[PDB]
């Protein structure tokens, strides 16, 4: 439909060719646990319904039969970069009221959730402009599910369901992401190891155990794959700790997850035998 | 109810100058920026599963907290806060006991805190050493 608006003589400066019109019509009552807050303050809009606008302070004074284009409500009219993402498949997301966090601030959110014939979830994502600049080529964009954290609990952030986050980077401006599958992370990082063990067994070892280096959590398993030739695991190291790891050390079921022996200088090999405890692995060297 | 309001806020008052800005502190981080507190730093090959909010025990009483891990080619190094009240008790020559969780200190007579201590296995290694 088209609407015809007449804008009154002595406001005519307001319309900017940039300017923004936006629904603001009938009651908008919202219920939530601790914050069921409903506030309604304009009553001809809720009668009979209103449109209100903005006007920034850049662009030339709209000139007479000009076109617009309503927006649904004052969030859908917010002004912002629109980021394309390649999400695993949208689960918990909505095509709104899904954030963008970037240090518990939100700073976008979702604002398409389609599905593509080949069975691909792709989105679109408003971003702030205030964080266009951390939009680089080394960023990444994770879904992340909250825990249950019984220290704290966090009852209103396990009510939002499931969040993007925003670890920013260093490059070229993006404008198109593809969202890690959330633990699949941590294999997208900018310099990570990721190495690749064969075993006979799987010693119960499975996709999210950790690896453990002096006791200290340095990797993760990420997958297990099963064949003939026996289990084989796939390895990431983080990047702080990756130059310790270098070359001859070896790969020991720690006893859950995987403990490194660590070694001395030597070059990553392309792919390290996953020992027994050990007993067996200390004699590989004598 | 408290369940409720989610996080707050809590003031700590003290001495001094009045002030305007702060410095919010992570919460768990905190007890590190006490007016006074001790801060070592202890040394280990391993890590004997000593992590960042494991406490510190002191004649069977909860004393201080580690507060850091990290992991470094010379071993794991912690760093610990021991609690001004108890400060005083700690005084030098005091070693540091895997406790068997946590780290129990051994307190020893008059002595001056040094820069960092190592952290020991189970007593069998830490007596040995003065012996």
């Amino acid at each position: 439909v088209v609407i015809d608006v007449l804008i009154e003589r002595r406001f005519t400066d307001l319309v900017k060719k940039g300017s923004r019109f936006w629904n603001v019509s009938g009651v908008d009552a919202n219920v939530s646990i601790s914050g069921a807050k409903v506030k309604l303050e304009s009553l001809a809009a809720l009668v009979n319904g209103a449109i209100a606008f903005d006007s920034p302070e850049e662009s030339k004074p709209a000139e007479a039969e000009d076109t617009f284009g309503l927006y649904e409500d004052l969030a859908h009219s917010q002004r912002g970069v629109i980021i394309k993402l390649e999400l695993p498949s949208g689960a918990g997301l909505t095509a709104d009221s899904t954030p963008l966090m970037y240090q518990g601030l939100e700073v976008g959110q979702l604002t398409k959730l389609d599905l593509n014939p080949g069975g691909k979830v792709t989105g679109e994502m408003t971003v702030d402009p205030s964080v266009v600049t951390l939009l680089r080529e080394n960023t990444r964009i994770e879904l992340r599910n909250p825990k249950l954290s019984l220290s704290d609990a966090n009852l209103s952030a396990l009510l939002t369901g499931k969040t993007f986050e925003l670890v920013p980077g260093d490059g070229e401006p993006r404008k198109e992401f593809v969202v890690v599958p959330g633990e699949k992370a941590l294999l997208h990082e900018p310099d990570v190891l990721t190495l690749t063990l064969t075993a006979p067994e799987s010693y119960g070892i499975d996709a999210g155990q950790p690896l453990i280096l002096h006791g200290v959590q340095v990797g993760q398993v990420i997958d297990r794959k099963l064949t003939s030739k026996g289990v084989t695991f796939t390895v990431a190291i983080e990047p702080q700790h990756r130059e310790l790891v270098k070359g001859d050390s070896k790969f020991v079921v720690n006893s859950g997850g995987i403990r490194i022996l660590p070694g001395d200088k030597g070059e990553m090999k392309a792919s390290y035998p996953l020992y027994a405890n050990l007993e067996k692995a200390l004699e590989n060297s004598l």
